[PDB]
């Protein structure tokens, strides 16, 4: 019952943000950020770089980083089994579009929550949900410790497992603030009425996580990636519409008579393939809107902006953004395996050298092949590879 | 409780090198220098090549010190495990992402700290933190050792594992200065009240560390690259909002008429597509505003100069750069192998080589195959080598 208004603080300051996420959104993809009875149309625009470019850039993301086909002593065998049902399990929660889902809000937004609901018997895969910036808040201190969590879901009366809808389209709150020592309390409101037991639970266990795409020092919500490049689309744009205007604009057609034409228009006009008309060679001009023009200069600076843009956006991660690799490789990567593991409950290379190189005596002299000491050889061999090998004799 | 005034004396000398960077940041990577309540924007404004060429330098520098996949006689093997160890250590703390913020700001800023926090429960892992230059305090001698180190921390109350909380947002002091033999007292404050106990520690067991880019002599704080070529940065901005200002204003059209044109503009515009109009081809001309322009050469400049700045960025490094791989060599492996080794509690080519030149003798005939005793020549050719085989016998 003391819920809203905290959601409401929370907004006053979220509004920035969600303010300029609409104006980001509306100069690359518009149909992103559109608030339940918003609508606001999804037509592309003057200039398609924009959005064809984001769109590749996420999804080349998605795919590199998270590869579909494969996973992301005497132990190692269960290893191997852990990591298969554990890969098993997240497939069945079907989260390779709520990965897409993600990486498009962080490149146009910026922020977004993955939340993973309990199995329910109406949806039992229970997916993961790509909750977009406008429909939770998070407050955060200047350390940057994320004190304060709050979901908002809008879900029909007849979706609940159990009797809640005896005791009761209904929007409820999920409110979770740890009070320390990596503990949580979580707490579900319907409307008013606090639903539910409030739960003390482990920061691990935490049933939702936070996508943060760029952030800055004593900032509660992030920032995006075409927020760093809006002046350079404002330009394509513009450029853009002043080379298509241009182009209809000559390509009208209106003629022209000359006045004291000595020749009758009707006559010219009203027949066709050929025909005597007794007219004069300047009159009936042809002349068009925009005849003389400027458009040949334009292209190539539209050209190289987009070129630019392209050259930005990888039209190669490592080398050119390489922080994002590294970033999502311990933001994202690592509470994806956490889930996998509690839902159920470099080195080679070096043997690989160390075969190349201890190959040698083998053509050697007899007298010279024997003589050899090879226990100890073969530890210094492996001493210098700095390579742990269980392998050899003592 | 005698801490701050020592913090403002040490702000009071940053201010100047703050001010600096800030301007500096400006020009490339405005969100660098963000303090609480600033939020500077993140554009690139009229030129964007600066930043992606920072953003590649760092990233490719943070990648090459830092491989990822890898590690940057009969106890050897031992010696390896602690390796791995040391490597687990730093896979468990997260600090890739902390190298590549402090490469950011050692090319923007040119000076941050490295923190390794305390293990506790709040934040089991405890990631290093890349504190920024302007909420730490670092005061050295002349001849270049760091006299005083004073850090400032904020976090909310309930972040205290200890009875903290119980003694009572909140900014926090950390003061750390030696009296010699590397004996350093280390003190903790809220505010006024010194809270903890004053702690003597080994040189080794400091929590931080300190980076610089260049420092000259005499000097508390070092300079960035971009400082050297500020100046490139700003003719480079020019010449590009020149460009893209000529480009919009001849994008612009004007359109005239000659005055006693004989012709009407009423029925020449209400209508299209066709129609006789009774005009004069010397009319309407389509002027636009910038029509004469002279900007083809500019774009040779400009390609130049930012060709010159790519070079310098070299967007090679023991061939370009080579002194930044050599002052690392000292300033980050050992410390953080340090950490590593502390959290837990060349050669091989001159034997390739040595065992291409003694293969020689296989093909001799027998008359010249014998004759040569085996000891000797193979001490001979690891002495001409100059290396240690404990292999052969004596």
């Amino acid at each position: 019952s003391k819920i809203p208004e905290l959601w409401e603080k929370l907004s006053r300051k979220r509004n920035e943000f969600l303010d300029r996420a609409k104006h980001y959104a509306r100069l690359t993809l518009p149909y992103l950020l559109n608030e339940p009875g918003n609508n606001e149309s999804a037509q592309n625009g003057w200039q398609g770089t924009g959005a064809q470019a984001t769109n590749h850039l996420a999804n080349k993301l998605a795919q590199v980083l998270f590869p579909a086909q494969r996973s992301f002593t005497k132990l190692a065998t269960v290893f191997a089994k852990i990591e298969t049902q554990a890969m098993k399990a997240l497939d069945a929660r079907q989260f390779r579009p709520a990965v897409v889902e993600a990486f498009k809000h962080l490149l146009v937004a910026g922020n977004c929550m993955l939340y993973k609901p309990v199995k329910s018997a109406n949806d039992p895969a229970g997916p993961i949900s790509c909750i977009p910036m406008h429909h939770y808040a998070v407050q955060r201190d200047t350390n940057g410790q994320l004190m304060d969590i709050i979901l908002l879901q809008e879900k029909a009366l007849r979706t609940f497992e159990p009797a809640l809808r005896a005791v009761i389209n209904v929007k409820l709150y999920t409110h979770a603030c740890y009070e320390g020592d990596g503990f949580w309390k979580v707490q579900q409101s319907a409307d008013d009425l606090p639903v539910g037991k409030s739960s003390r639970v482990k920061a691990d266990k935490l049933p939702f996580m936070v996508l943060t795409w760029k952030r800055s020092y004593g900032e509660d919500w992030g920032r995006p990636l075409c927020e760093d490049y809006s002046g350079d689309l404002f330009v394509v744009q513009f450029l853009s519409e002043a080379v298509a205007r241009g182009a209809a604009l000559m390509a009208d057609i209106k003629y022209l008579i000359r006045p004291g034409a000595q020749t009758d228009v009707e006559h010219f006009v009203n027949s066709g393939t050929g025909e005597v008309i007794t007219g004069v060679e300047e009159d009936i001009h042809i002349v068009q809107l925009g005849k003389y023009a400027d458009l040949t200069p334009i292209d190539a600076v539209l050209e190289k902006y987009v070129r630019r843009i392209g050259v930005v956006f990888m039209m190669e991660v490592e080398q050119s953004l390489g922080g994002a690799y590294s970033l999502f490789s311990v933001t994202m990567q690592q509470p994806m395996a956490i889930w996998g593991l509690q839902e159920n409950a470099a080195e080679l290379d070096k043997l690989a050298q160390f075969s190349n190189y201890m190959n040698l005596p083998t053509t050697w002299p007899e007298w010279a092949q024997d003589a050899i000491k090879p226990t100890e050889y073969m530890d210094w061999v492996r001493g210098q590879i700095s390579a742990d090998f269980p392998f050899l004799m003592s």
